[PDB]
This record gives structure tokens, C-alpha cells and sequence, in this order.
């Protein structure tokens, strides 16, 4: 029993961050095998911010100018490469603590665990949920940028996320493992601004099976919905629509609970209407999305 | 910016954990040098008796794909000790540490000796944790960390009807008036963290959040006299000089932000949030407060 929200444990990646120093500016990098990923930002200026080329900043560096070190030893860069947004820096040790890894892109609803870093040391784990509008509400501070996102299914670690900037409302964007960003950002200092956030829909749904599946049932009502009918009154409380796939993948809990997932969507569409009336749902007075279906299914079932 | 409930880098801690079975039951155990600790209910009670009928043999130990040989057997308090021939190389620098109601912790929950999820708890008032945990978590333990030394202050033996949890520090003895057996335990009527609510008010604020502050200030014994009718914990000075830093880089004196509380507590939110929360929290202590809002390495 309990529900919590829950990160993975980050031992798999602790063994992976380094720092990375280019010039006067220091940040986190992953060191896989013998590659570094950083943030391609790292070769930038404040000053050569707004509108850099980093075709032409990176081509002025040398191997030499990259400062690695791993714990309390200087890695040695042997090559450097730039893939979309992330800087690849090619060094002459591979990382004995490489684990099973894989880069993976994830889409807005997944959730991932965050390990939080400065100047290569990992300072706190958390959970988080990429936003529909492509951002994520993290907790970072200056130099927190490297710092990267993933899931550890099974013994193979999933990176899905590196960490490159904060925007003016204090939410993050960042890139996948291959530098391409997650929503419309850029890494420059241009005006940019997060999209009108939305609620995940389908994590609030099971969400509120995890919350059955606990015993609290207070929610529950005797109506069920069309699927239109649902996305038209969620859609007035910017929730995000509820597709056929979303209802296909809330079938599990749907059949461990016995209660249909258009009959769950009765519930939210209540609970979106009269609010909680002093009562929570899980320890919580709001109604929580950052865990998806598969989130629930593990932490519930196993 | 951003606040979050993050817990510490459970690396250091993953090294050490591995699965315990000891006839039907298969649970967890904490591998520090050649000593495994585990909760003593494995061997299920007279636990003096039910202990001195097992050999080494009977204690099956796993550490990833190796097993573990067993040398010896000793029982402190409620946690079983189980002497292994091998010193974990992974070992970190570790102390046993019993921590006190209000202060947080994370855990690293497991299941069979793996470790399966990380998450920041408090250890309530009432001596309980509001974990969560299925069967096979026995073991899991809780831990803080201190630049570089592991601090192992839980491990998780049961599960209360209510579906908290309850555990020992890692000498054995329970967190709360409870007993490892089958018998009816309730968790006691809990209360709110005060100085924990506090220190999260002051991180609000220094997020940007000032929508709750008020011209108002308090008396510690005003203040008191609300937090006893609101069952929040009794705010003592030492609270009030633990507060003092978030006080000073704020602007805000312990007993204004105590004001914004009282009418917080009496008023309530109005439709609005506070860090994303349309409740108080109160599991960050003055000091994880401090260490998200400056960012501390380990
Ligand atoms: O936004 C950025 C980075 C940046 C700046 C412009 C463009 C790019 Cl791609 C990258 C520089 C550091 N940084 C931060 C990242 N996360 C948290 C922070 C908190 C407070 C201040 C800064 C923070
Ligand atoms: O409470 C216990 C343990 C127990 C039983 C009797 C007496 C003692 Cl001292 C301890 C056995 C497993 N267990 C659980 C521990 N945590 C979470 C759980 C969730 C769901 C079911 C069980 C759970
Ligand atoms: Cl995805």
C-alpha cells in the first residue's frame, strides 16, 4: 500500500556524470563508454548568446580546450563532434561504470527521473513528467545544466533527457541524448516562452485508479461518458484529449479495478466540476498527472 | 528554480543491497563489510528461540548473481545480523544515525534484493512513514547523506492497517510503540510537521511565491496556541533559530512567516497554490530547504 511519487534509483548514472569545462563556463556531462554528452552550449560566451553559431565556435576549439574530469581525475579529449544541440566529446578512457543503456525519445506525458547535478556531482534524484507543452517542471539551479533525465527498466537505463535551459516562467527545456530538443526551444538567449500548459488526461486517469486501487473509492460515481463528451468538458479545464489509445492503455486498470475507463472519466469529469470539497485523493488536494498508467501498474503491482 | 521532493544519490546505498531468504520468506538485507542486516521476522514469536534453532546454512544471501556464505548469526533488537565470509568492496563511509519525528529521509525501496524506486519521506510525528511499499519491501531501508558518509537511519520491517509503515533505526529499535509481530497496532493520530511547513513557506518565497505573506508577525505562544487546535506540531525556539538562515535570505522573521501560517490555517488556501500544492508540505526540513534552494553535491 502508499503512493508515492517515485524516481529510480540513480546509481546507474552517478557513475556516468562528469564535468565539463570549456572556458570560463562549467557544466555536467554523461560519460558513456568513451564519449562525453554535454550541452553544445558549453562552448558559448553569455555574450555570443543570443545568435550563436556553433558550427563556427566549435570548429575554434581543440581537444585541449575541453576540460573533463570524472570524480578526481582528468579525462583526456581526444575528439570532438556536435550532434543537433548536444556536444559529443570523444576521450581516451571508456567509463568502467558504463551500464546497459539506450537513448530513447520520449513523447509529452512520459515521466523520467532527473539526477540533479553541479560541476559533475550528483546533488538530489527526483521524478518528473515531460509537459504537453514540452517542458518540464524541474528543480534546477546554475550550472545544473548536463544534468540529465531517464527510466531504468529492467537492468538497462533509458536516457531521454539532458537538461539546457530554464525559460523566464522557471520551467526547463532540454534535448534528448541526440540533441534534439523537446518542443519548439532553442539553446539561445532569444525570447522564448513555454506554450499554455495542459493537464495529462490519461496520468490523472490512472492516477485516480492507483487511488482505487489503494481503497479510496469516494470519488467514484454511477455515470459513465462518451469519449467526445469527455474531451469536450476536459478540454474547458485544459486537460489534454483523451484518445482511443489512451483509453486502450488504461484497459489493465480498467480490468484489475472493474471499473470502465469512460466510467473513470465520469469520475474526473465530476471531480473537474465540484472540486474536492475538503477531501484529498491520495494524500493530494489536486488532482495529480505526473504518473503515467505504466508508472501505476509497476508501483501497485510490481 | 523549481521545487521538487528530491531524495539523496541512492548509489552508495544500491551497493549494498541484497535479498535475504531464510526458509518461505524472502526479503531484503544492508551488506556493510562482512555483516548483513536484515529484519529478524525472516526467521518466522520468541525470536531468541526461533534464532537458536537456525544454522548458517539456513540464511540463504544474495548479492546480484553471487551467493553470499553465511559465518554466523546474531540478533540485535529487531534486526537479525547476519556475518558473511565477504566484506562488500561497494561499501561506502556509513554511520547508524536514529533520527527524530520531523526529519525527512530517503528510501531506496526493494524487492528480492534490487532496488526498484528512490523516494523522499518524513518520519511523521506519530513515529510512522507514509511510504510506499508491496510485500518483499521488508529490508528497504532509509538513509540521509552527509558529503560523503551514508547515514542509515530506517529499515522497513511492516505495514500498519492504515497502509503507513513502520520500522526500526538500524540498531533494531522501532521508530513508535510498535512490535514486529501479527497483533492489532494502529498508527497514532498524527500531526503536522510545523517547522517542516515553515521552511516549505520559506522556499515558496524564494521561488517567487508571496501570494500568503502578510504585514502581520506572532508570538511563539500564540502561535502555539493555533498549532495545538489545528493539530500542527508545537513550534519550539530551537525551530525558531533552525529557521533563522531561511529567515535572513527571505526577509521574512519566523514569527511573520508564523502569521502567514495562522491565517493559512484558519483561512485556508482560496482556490490558490503554493508550489504547486493545494495543501501545506511538510516533508522538507529547514535544511533540505537550504540544500535544493543552494544546491550541496554528494
Ligand atoms: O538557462 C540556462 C542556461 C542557458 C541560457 C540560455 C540558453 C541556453 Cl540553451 C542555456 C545557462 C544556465 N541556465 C539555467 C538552467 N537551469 C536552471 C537555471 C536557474 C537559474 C539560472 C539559470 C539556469
Ligand atoms: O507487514 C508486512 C510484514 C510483516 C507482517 C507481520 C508482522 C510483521 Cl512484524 C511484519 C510482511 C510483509 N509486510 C508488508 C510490508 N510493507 C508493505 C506491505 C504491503 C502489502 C502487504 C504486506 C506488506
Ligand atoms: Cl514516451
Amino acid at each position: 500500500s502508499g503512493f508515492r511519487k517515485m524516481a529510480f534509483p540513480s546509481g546507474k548514472v552517478e557513475g556516468c556524470m562528469v564535468q565539463v569545462t570549456c572556458g570560463t563556463t562549467t557544466l555536467n556531462g554523461l560519460w558513456l563508454d568513451d564519449v562525453v554528452y554535454c550541452p553544445r552550449h558549453v562552448i558559448c560566451t553569455s555574450e555570443d548568446m543570443l545568435n550563436p553559431n556553433y558550427e563556427d565556435l566549435l570548429i575554434r576549439k581543440s581537444n585541449h580546450n575541453f576540460l573533463v574530469q570524472a570524480g578526481n581525475v582528468q579525462l583526456r579529449v581526444i575528439g570532438h563532434s556536435m550532434q543537433n544541440c548536444v556536444l559529443k566529446l570523444k576521450v581516451d578512457t571508456a567509463n568502467p561504470k558504463t551500464p546497459k543503456y539506450k537513448f530513447v525519445r520520449i513523447q509529452p506525458g512520459q515521466t523520467f527521473s532527473v539526477l540533479a547535478c553541479y560541476n559533475g556531482s550528483p546533488s538530489g534524484v527526483y521524478q518528473c513528467a515531460m509537459r504537453p507543452n514540452f517542458t518540464i517542471k524541474g528543480s534546477f539551479l546554475n550550472g545544473s545544466c548536463g544534468s540529465v533525465g531517464f527510466n531504468i527498466d529492467y537492468d538497462c537505463v533509458s536516457f531521454c533527457y539532458m537538461h539546457h535551459m530554464e525559460l523566464p516562467t522557471g520551467v526547463h527545456a532540454g534535448t534528448d541524448l541526440e540533441g534534439n530538443f523537446y518542443g519548439p526551444f532553442v539553446d539561445r538567449q532569444t525570447a522564448q516562452a513555454a506554450g499554455t500548459d495542459t493537464t495529462i488526461t490519461v496520468n490523472v486517469l490512472a492516477w485516480l485508479y492507483a487511488a482505487v486501487i489503494n481503497g479510496d473509492r469516494w470519488f467514484l460515481n454511477r455515470f459513465t461518458t462518451t469519449l467526445n463528451d469527455f474531451n469536450l468538458v476536459a478540454m474547458k479545464y485544459n486537460y489534454e484529449p483523451l484518445t482511443q489509445d489512451h483509453v486502450d492503455i488504461l484497459g489493465p486498470l480498467s480490468a484489475q479495478t472493474g471499473i470502465a475507463v469512460l466510467d473513470m472519466c465520469a469520475s474526473l469529469k465530476e471531480l473537474l466540476q465540484n472540486g474536492m470539497n475538503g477531501r484529498t485523493i491520495l494524500g493530494s488536494a489536486l488532482l495529480e498527472d505526473e504518473f503515467t498508467p505504466f508508472d501505476v501498474v509497476r508501483q501497485c503491482s510490481g
